[PDB]
RNA sequence: UUAGGUC
């Protein structure tokens, strides 16, 4: 994840929420078979805070919000060998978790 | 294994 950009456009409407991947699916893994319909700006998958492995779901921030369109066309999505779903993401305030 | 990596 992190990188070094000015974004016009709204990160958290660039990025999508994957949710549901494969607990191989790290962010190598993750962003490998994403960076395929666009690039990812941002790529980044939630690991364990006590086996730092996987969550089950990452996100993926796209250069621009038309190849956010293109993963999205491209459903159901495959990553690391697992279909996911990936959604816009929300505002992690509007969750407030 | 689905909301936040967010310091």
């Amino acid at each position: 994840a992190s990188k070094s950009e000015s974004p016009k456009e709204p990160e958290q409407l660039r990025k999508l929420f994957i949710g549901g991947l494969s607990f191989e699916t790290t962010d190598e893994s993750l962003r490998s078979h994403f960076e395929q319909w666009g690039t990812l700006t941002d790529c980044v998958v939630m690991r364990d805070p006590n086996t730092k492995r996987s969550r089950g779901f990452g996100f993926v921030t796209y250069a621009t919000v038309e190849e956010v369109d293109a993963a999205m066309n491209a459903r159901p999505h495959k990553v690391d060998g697992r279909v996911v779903e990936p959604k816009r993401a929300v505002s992690r305030e509007d969750s407030q978790r």
